[PDB]
């Protein structure tokens, strides 16, 4: 084939000239002084190339493992910190370990009803009422005409009039499962080594987990899910464009389906099977160009998404499976924790979980009735509902199974006498963080501390604090984002447009009617700093740059694969090395045990009194220690 | 002017960066080469890069390689004239042409289908019969289910549109639909073999489950067109106007709904922000060259939506007729892997065969409702009027046997100049291979069961579990062909997106208008659910439990998660399992951990569950990866 | 654990007996030597195995970087090549740089109103106006009777009769990023270098960026994003299927909600909280041993995807960040571009920018109404929108401000000093590029020039020239698609039937209504070549193989984790090394310079003289440079 291809070009990438002469070489030698066996193997002559159909062994080292498994140890419910493990010595050395929670199923206290036509308000820092039987507009502002009739929320169970009962929905918070573990912190002897909070792990879910293993995470952690859909076939009109003056007389209304000139329709004959959208016998071959016809009514298909799990309101969330990961630097690449060089006893776990107060909250289930308001004769029929959320209770449902799965790794006999009575060290990955407070609406500042390793990585967002007011109804819905999160809600409407009045052709304003079913919300998010600015002693290390270049692009080209991007676009990052955890080897760190100053700037427009913004800031501290 | 620039972060070290750095061995080692080569007679006293990668690994400096001369010729071998798509249709051949081999893609084209002309049912009354279940449409509006008394109702028959049919004298023909997935599904037995020792051999269950524990979430798309599954289309819509509504504050502004005017004089959230980042200004009054600042607290004001709608086409649609399907299959060996792979330099001509046991034509081709038997046109009095629901009504019975037309097997090769073709033909050498193993297995015992694993014999490195209820592969149930390769007890949701025309023409009673109402609907529309089976896993062997009682989404979700080496997905369905006795699962060449089943001739395999039984069985599937090396002669 | 199942199989794979030996004999080489470490370290054991639990070190040289800012060079506006930069002699390397550029905002030039019934034709290839006043269909025939109003696309703000103004809606283009930069170019001291168009960029944004950062991308080229959207709950009648004729209930209206068989229930009533659809009281547990019914009555929420941002119609669009990737061999793997020993200067880039008319269109801002016949009493209402328009858009927005992001790489300055007298060199990219015009619309051929520098690379797609056409209405929507596309549009209607009688209870021929928003459109693609054929000088280096091999096998297959797949089939991949741009050691290359024939065979069905094609190639050559 075209292998005899070479020249003067490909001759230096080539090496066929020393390659040819190696092994003419080797051959003389071997045939003469060696053993007479010529064409010696593929070690010899892969010393000065790299050939490609060929491997290279190695004796693989003896290891071995079994995924232990670890009681808590007398720990009170949600309420207080309701773990606290231990490391008994099962194994040898120590590895992932996953955490286990199963929580109680929620249910709704009996609620009561809206007894007279008005009764008194208060379920948030707002509330609604309907009055009058739909007299008035909203307690005022008597409209033309309006009547009121309560509904039910799962369908149309018609209540009867202001009194009867009605239960309270009850769903969970989305992305639950990163949420209980409010704090970590692994010790030993008592000494803190490594921690992180509800905000490390929030600023990881984004950027870690690659798009691949997605389905993994995303229904280990009790997420919602999104079941595919479909539907029956639907004809649809097929209509393309030819040319101009070509084809176009004038677009057709009910006939004359010709004065089409094609587009070399043999291109579009074998491509959408046009002769069978019709029931008459059709030939199992080609129907070829007929009178201007090229391609009529092709079969379609529509797909309907849905959902099912804990972010539906149901009368009864059955008891979900909350698995929740531990991420350290023995949790990691096992290229860890030799658990030998230590003592027994001295080695635990904190784990403070959260309240049940933030992981239940309630929907409404009275859905006030809408003014059917009758316009005179034109815009017949209207509604427009509006939820009657009095509050309930929830429940006192908590946790009951707790386990924290621990593999190990084996060593034989022969190996487990070498590293045990010597020491030795490694470079390990760990975790700091310094939350603070801003203010400053302006080009405020801030400043950095509890920072001494030397950092190689970097994170920066800015969480408003108005998403952690317990007052907000989007609380226990949208507090992982990281922007002023609005709603644009919309209404499906259903027009039905009907003049039974046989004369009288002009505009309908006589017979009409609209509707509609519940309101649709879709999550807007917006960015919040404007710019970033990073000095350290007068020098500014990095330039003023906007959200963009922070939020999509450094983590677009940096990390290779290992690192996704954010799918919104107020997440940061910066960093100050070339292999962000893509490889193990270091490359290249800022120190800070010697730069004591540092500071972090940034423009805003949201921050101020009201609406105040606690930015957040991790990092990846790279220290290396001494086991024994 | 050979001074220092901005003296960037550069210059900066301590305690914890020596170890890093180095910098002072670097220095000594430096200058004690450039003492050296200068006392020598170098033109350059400066070294390169060579001297300084002795124990530093430099970024601005790559290595070179010499390439060996290597090339490919994607060749083509027609079939062995082997039947039709009855029998196994292939038993493929090999030509030395080349010297090597490589991935092998298979080829087959799918005749076209049609219909079988049938009748209206003329007569009120017909009898039953198409499924394991049937019905009618009795009486033209006298009965319920074909009886029961029923006030108003009429049933006039009527797939494509609207296509009306004159009352019960017509025909109508069948539309026809392929099965979802069809490459997974044809290839039912593979086994390569040279001089009649079969060497590698799988089923049609390695094929499905390696389809969701193989490719990454990047070739969805790319495996979707190559085994000729219906693909995704995104769509666009009309540009219309949403309402906008936000949260500012409590207490801070109290108006609570005002019906049709004065939507103003609400707590605001700093306006600067909402109206640039907005642009408040869907109006078509003079909007000038620049942003207005928030006329009156207009912080969000009428914002702006399109929709998205998706669609679909291919195989996967009921129609009249299909046009010849095109579904490439792949055959997953040691071979269709990294680039090593069969020499060939010792294998004599011939002695090289493959077998390919195709499937059948009942378990791929369907028939879909085209009658649409006549809805319940009821009038219930006053309130809700009209109403709708339509229903099916088959009448089976077609053939339309078109088979496997021309289908070529294109192999690569791996040729090699002549010279170094001579220094590998007379040497022996051997290679750690993987080969697959499946040992199928049929189920009862409701309670905790348990069984005993056999067809094992190899040094094992990777594990798949698995159960398919043989519901899902019982030919009479009519969700068969398009549910078939799932991993738990699928189950249909239907809905209906009904209309709401609540047209009320009365002037006068603005009550509720219980006299006139309208109910409508389109066709039925599925939602396929997977509930997973097995609770728990417990493997054994010898007695001791090597691996403790596990839930199913410990050994579905997360083992596949925390392992994988970026380059193993996570399944949808959480029927999937999947174990692992090694650190790196198929990620990396090099074996990384290995249990032995020869010396250890036990292995046991008990789960939990509650839907095995009597009505409804369960046959697990099991596959393996061995790690077995060969010679070449 | 089990770890010693040894054997007679597994001996060349563990080697026990040899890790036994060495670690013996090293132990008693070191108990006679006389040391206090009687067991040995982890170095002399590695040297025919491979630890697991245990990585490497590297003494890392320090460097350091900086994204430093370079302005525009007084160049033109979006007009001419609107920049020519510079390189600043403020690092000591190069690596990937990124551009930016802004558009201010459009407005919309007021047109008039059709004023009368006939008008004047002519506003696009096509053109329409609303006929007679409802009595004709297209002012040239007799109907049974309408009328024709107007209105506007946000909404339906009814329009006074034949007299108003109105504007016309302003929508970018889709993917904007990759149309600004119509050709680039890299030189140094006048020689020119490397350099791409537009066809390379939209042939390599479909296969070198992984499917993780497309969200990152989405952001970074400004391109709408689909946001997640959620909808409000509703029941569903779930009904699953038990057996034949175990239970045969045929059908019901509205009773017998029981009496089908068994599927097992308390596997099938444990997974779907049969608890939760009712109002009636709730127990503290499940509702085990119900009467024989699989499900009773699940809840489904569903999910209304929506779209937002600049490729969206609106009356005045905010000005866009349209950021720009420059793809080169200097903006990828720094594992370059020293320019220490080039001089200061004398090195420049250029990017030809695009036009504005081929950037922005218009929307049809006045729809005429439908023809709102009455058919009789069945079927009297119906609506069905057309579009209606003038073009004017030609408002002069342009790109006002323009940077270049470009980071270096400091070096201490004691590595600066010995590379700075010296030559290296190293095996580089480069994008060739070779667009041509075709013919022949039977079994054609063509010609390949401008390419003779070695090739380890490629791409081939037809595209045919009817898109880019000047009056193709979808043309600055629909460009970066690689076959003949065709909008396949449809109707979500909403349907009345009602039947005013009271009485008279035959089929509701009385009342029907029908009714329409816009049409919704559904590009798809189909591909056009189906062979391939590259021969050269009488030889045949690949057989004619379908489209679907050299579009969705040898991508997939090849190039590893790091070659995603063309969602559109018309775009294909030929390789001639058996690592696609996955690693950096060159794989395989076929010299093009000696043989100096080329020849690129394709079969068709699309070409002639009505709507041509051109076909776009692409590659990457090897071919290394020196510094001095």
């Amino acid at each position: 084939c075209l292998i005899a291809n070479d020249g003067k070009a490909d001759k230096i990438i080539l090496a066929q000239d020393l390659l040819n002469s190696r092994i003419s070489n080797i051959k003389n030698v071997n045939k003469s002084y060696g053993k007479p066996d010529p064409e010696p193997t593929l070690s010899q002559i892969e010393e000065t190339h790299l050939v490609h159909f060929n491997a290279h062994f190695k004796p693989y080292v003896p290891v071995g493992f079994e995924y232990n498994k670890v009681r808590p140890h007398t720990g009170t419910p949600t309420l207080g910190n309701k773990l606290t493990f231990g490391i008994p010595q099962y194994g040898d050395f120590f590895h992932d370990m996953v955490g286990h929670h199963i929580l109680g199923a929620c249910h709704s206290s009996w609620q009561d009803a809206p007894i007279q036509g008005t009764s008194q308000m208060g379920a948030h820092g707002q509330l609604q009422t309907f009055p009058r039987n739909g007299y008035d507009w909203d307690n005022q502002t008597p409209l033309e005409g309006a009547v009121y009739t309560l509904v039910d929320p799962f369908g149309r169970p018609i209540v009867p009039g202001t009194k009867n009962a009605y239960r309270n929905l009850v769903y969970y918070c989305e992305y639950p499962g990163l949420r209980l573990y409010e704090n970590v912190r692994f010790e030993v002897n008592g000494n803190s080594l490594d921690e992180y909070s509800s905000d490390v792990t929030t600023l990881v879910r984004k950027f870690c987990i690659p798009g691949d293993k997605m389905t993994g995470y995303k229904h280990l952690v009790g997420q919602e899910v999104s079941v595919e859909g479909t539907s029956g076939p639907l004809l649809c009109n097929i209509h393309d464009l030819h040319k101009p003056h070509q084809s176009k007389p004038i677009l057709t209304d009910e006939n004359d389906t010709q004065r089409t000139c094609s587009h070399t329709n043999p291109k579009f004959l074998s491509q959408h099977f046009p002769h069978f959208p019709e029931n008459i016998q059709t030939a199992g071959k080609q129907d070829i160009t007929p009178i201007t016809d090229a391609t009529y009514l092709d079969i379609r298909r529509n797909v309907h998404y849905s959902c099912n799990g804990p972010q539906t309101p149901k009368y009864y969330q059955p008891p979900l499976a909350l698995w929740i990961k531990l991420r350290f630097w023995f949790n990691d690449n096992v290229n860890a924790i030799p658990s030998v060089s230590i003592p027994f006893g001295e080695r635990f776990i904190t784990i403070k979980l959260a309240s049940q107060k933030d992981l239940v909250n309630e929907f409404p289930g009275l859905f006030v009735r809408q003014s059917t308001v009758i316009a005179g004769r034109p815009s017949r029929r209207n509604i427009r509902f509006k939820p009657w959320f009095i509050p309930g209770v929830i429940n006192e449902i908590s946790l009951t199974n707790n386990e924290l799965y621990i593999n190990n790794l084996f060593v034989t006999p022969e190996i487990h006498n070498l590293y045990v009575k010597r020491v030795r060290f490694s470079l390990i990955r760990v975790h700091k963080t310094q939350v603070t407070h801003t203010n400053n609406n302006h080009h405020d500042e801030k400043l950095m501390s509890a920072l001494k390793w030397p950092i190689e990585y970097m994170f920066i967002g800015l969480k408003p604090t108005w998403n952690i007011s317990d007052q907000n109804p989007h609380q226990h819905r949208d507090w992982h984002k990281f922007g002023h999160v609005v709603n644009a809600i919309m209404q499906p409407t259903h027009h039905a447009e009907i003049s039974f009045q046989d004369r009288d052709t002009a505009l309908p304003d006589a017979c009409s009617s609209i509707s509609d079913i519940s309101p649709v919300t879709y999550p807007i998010t917006l960015p919040i700093i404007k710019n970033i600015s990073v000095t350290a002693h007068g020098i500014n290390l990095i330039d003023k740059f906007p959200s963009q270049f922070c939020s999509s692009y450094i983590p677009f080209h940096y990390g290779g694969n290992a690192i996704k991007t954010p799918d919104d676009p107020g997440a940061m990052m910066i960093t100050f090395a070339l292999y962000p955890r893509e490889e193990y080897q270091p490359s290249g760190h800022i120190n800070v045990s010697r730069a004591r100053e540092f500071y972090i700037s940034w423009d805003s427009d949201y921050v101020g009194s009201i609406t105040t913004a606690d930015l957040v800031v991790s990092s990846s501290a790279i220290n290396f220690l001494l086991l024994q």
